[PDB]
């Protein structure tokens, strides 16, 4: 009985190698999440199959319908057994799926094309000359929707009432938008992906400010599943012997195809 | 019914008030941990009384007769219901108790007494004889110590990394023992050692001591490992889900961030 | 029963929202004044309807055919119940309506176009032809005027001081139509006058226009006097005491200061 | 029937004349408040007698007793008819006495001896080596006690718990304590008296930071008294014709025994 694993096409977590057209099975995928899934299977001792989520959405619940899309929907509705992917641990998602202990710390950061006048987030909210956006159906957008800090509510009020839409469909599309905006558009994304982008050639984007908050990535399992304890123990073990640190160093700093 | 909550006197997590001789109940203690417990009670209503573990240890797997001591030992054997205190999440601990989601990020850091400023146009510069863990392990002129019955000692004991293994090998044979009973003893040793002692401790406490007078000690390098603090609860308890949900609610509400800002950086004496 | 609340369209006190076409009720208007009305309704429970007076005037009294116009006229003759708007407290108005305690300080000032940077070691300095009110009265190469049917004209008309009386005499002697119907018209006259006109207005609006693009005007000198903005109710009304108490409570609670900061200094530029 | 006017001994509002031993009656008093009372009587048309408050307190309500002392006590208990004195208009005082329109704006300031490390109030609250105190039985003390702002709350916690008594009995005692503390003490007092002190020789004190809030001095009358409207319109008249400004300039800047 193989285990269906739901992932997303996001770098450096999952890459579609370079010759996927002439490869079969999981051998056509590479990345941090593929290595993490391999280690999880090695510790637990189960066969796994890598399946991409049908819709390129991390997961959210749409109001007035009460339905889930993406990996979270693929988990609550029994379409997959485990989600080794950069899924943010949030209060809403925990009520419907089980989150393991975080395996990668993260924070909300602001990145712009290459002293930067943006500086911190409050100045970005005050300065309306330069626009800022957020990935569609992500934890950042839901974080800003339910935020209560006055500055964060100002940012949310600006984003929900803007023309055209400041939101972006995919992270790569947001990177392209910020690169092609000549410093007129800003992107709010996770610290890990932003760092990976800023350490990659041509290196036309940089991180500004600090981290708005602190979150984490966890291995997701369906509610009431028997895999929660083994995957939690495996994540704890990997953190104890630093396999996660080695994987992050390999996939974030070993290549270093940038000037730094 | 009022449950038993256990804490340990570590500043700024749990500190005794100046006017505490006559006060009774939960009003005796003040700190970050008591505020976290108050917010936990506000989210899910329950009655709690602040207690301190008898031997004042975080909890370690004692060898030989296989006995758990300190906070974890109290939690396991039914004398405790929940521990709201800076207890790091550990695989060994996770196999023995249940841990909530990390409410505080942490890492192993290195402490050293701040050297005197170098005189050499006329600008003044600081020279750090210690920079990283590899250089600290390579040298022998400066001894280094850890906390007795602490998760840092467990991490060093079974670390496959060559530098960490060499460090632990030095620790086990070093005489007199560099291990200290309380973090206060370690900070005192660092202060009185004239710079000949490096006491490894969690990044949060190191930053707290740095921000506070007499601010004669400094934190060197980056975090060797990345870990977190979790609210402990005995296995097979119905209270784990409410505390996990309350921690998630507090983290998403920004209460934890403002509490950390007000307890670690608002009281900056240097 | 819903009472009538009359206001005046002055930024940032009362400005229509961009998407006001497809909205009805009080949701169309936004600014400092609507927030003050919301706090007033929160303190004392009542329903209010936001209305704009037909002639769009603050209030003045004719001498030959005595009649009160604008907001004060609306309040006196029973057409309105309360005016939560920047109405200056005046002795003449106090004899025809009831003013609560002031909720914002103010002062008569002078507006002038911002001069160009002076190139002539290499520094840039701001030099203005006007330094205070006395020089403006003494000089005759820059014309000045106030707002039509307002409190500033009333103050200048019956001022015994030599400088202000002389200014009023020139206001009757220059003989253009130096009095402007709206504050926006006077600001536009100052901006497009290339440096030939000075506008007298309240310090609050002066600062608001100063901190907003294209910011081609400066605040010169200091306030010629001190006045305030009060919530006005008709004489003999039972609502004067509740609104007075609500304003006092808001002032003690710091809500007024936070609204002033968020509507005057948190939206600035250049 | 002469009208009893309750005043307090506080400069420059009311000064006890140096020749008062040979001066009998209302002639023995001079100051801003004496001139204001003279103008009020000139407008309204009543005979006035200035009587100092028995106990040098502006006014407050005792906790667990519910009694009023000082000017407010002298007003609500029928001891005096009008209070022409620097009485701060506050929320709780208005419920028991009638306040007129303010005749002088004011704010909460900071007093220290002559780099200015303290600067603003938040930095004053951050630092502990230097202590700050206010005057008991006054608007500032009640405002600090009843303030709900976190920074003001921590200031109140500091002053309410300090040994010895950080509070002061009189404004002159406060400025003397500031002068003799060699910069180790801070006084939070009304901005008007702060300016008067800082412009008076030997000029060893100066104002730092900005005003924490905005209040006003008003003429006080007993609840239900008939003097409300006459004194209110008199204050409005005086403020409109600038006599109030002239008196302020005379009693604060005309002498100028300092260099500025
Ligand atoms: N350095 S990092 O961001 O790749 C990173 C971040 C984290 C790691 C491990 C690594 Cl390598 N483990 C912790 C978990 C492990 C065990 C101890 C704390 C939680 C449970 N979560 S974390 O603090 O989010
Ligand atoms: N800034 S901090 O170290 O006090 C801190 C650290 C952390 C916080 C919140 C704060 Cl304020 N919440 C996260 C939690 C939120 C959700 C994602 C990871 C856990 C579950 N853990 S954390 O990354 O260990
Ligand atoms: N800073 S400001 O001009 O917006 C401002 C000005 C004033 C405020 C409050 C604010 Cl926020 N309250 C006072 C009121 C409070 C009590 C004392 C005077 C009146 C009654 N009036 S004020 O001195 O005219
Ligand atoms: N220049 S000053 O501080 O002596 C001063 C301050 C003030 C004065 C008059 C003077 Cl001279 N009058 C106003 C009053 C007049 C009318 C408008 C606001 C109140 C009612 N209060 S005030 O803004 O507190
Ligand atoms: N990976 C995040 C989305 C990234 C973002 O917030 O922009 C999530 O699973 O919610
Ligand atoms: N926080 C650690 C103790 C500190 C240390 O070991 O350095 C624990 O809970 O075990
Ligand atoms: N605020 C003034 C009008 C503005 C002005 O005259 O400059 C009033 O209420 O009369
Ligand atoms: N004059 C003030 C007291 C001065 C102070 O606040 O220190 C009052 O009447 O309340």
């Amino acid at each position: 009985k193989t285990v269906v694993v739901t992932t997303i096409l996001e770098s450096p977590y999952v890459m579609m190698k370079k010759n996927h057209e002439m490869l079969e099975g999981n051998e056509r995928y590479e990345g941090y999440c593929v290595d993490l899934a391999a280690e999880i299977a090695k510790h637990c001792g189960f066969k796994y199959k890598l399946t991409i989520v049908g819709d390129g959405k991390y997961g959210a619940r749409d109001a007035d319908t009460k339905i889930w899309n993406g990996m979270v929907g693929e988990l609550v509705y029994g379409k997959a057994d485990i989600a080794i992917a950069p899924l943010t641990i949030t209060l809403v998602r925990e009520e419907v799926i089980d989150f393991s202990k975080p395996f990668m710390s993260l924070g909300i950061s602001i990145m712009i094309k290459k002293v930067s006048p943006i500086e911190s987030a409050e100045d970005l909210s005050k300065q309306t000359e330069i626009a800022y956006g957020t990935l569609d159906s992500g934890s950042t957008k839901e974080f800003f929707r339910r935020s209560k800090i006055a500055v964060f509510d100002k940012m949310w009020t600006y984003m929900r009432s803007a023309e055209p839409s400041v939101f972006v469909r995919t992270t790569a599309e947001g990177v392209a938008r910020v690169r092609k905006s000549k410093g007129k558009y800003a992107y709010l994304l996770e610290s890990t992906m932003n760092e990976y982008i800023e350490q990659r050639k041509p290196c036309d984007t940089m991180k500004v400010g600090g981290n708005l908050d602190s979150k984490g990535y966890g291995i997701a399992t369906p509610k009431g599943s028997s895999l929660g304890t083994p995957v939690n123990l495996a994540v704890l073990k990997l953190s104890e012997q630093g396999v996660l640190d080695k994987l992050k160093n390999k996939w974030w700093y070993d290549k270093g195809e940038c000037g730094a």
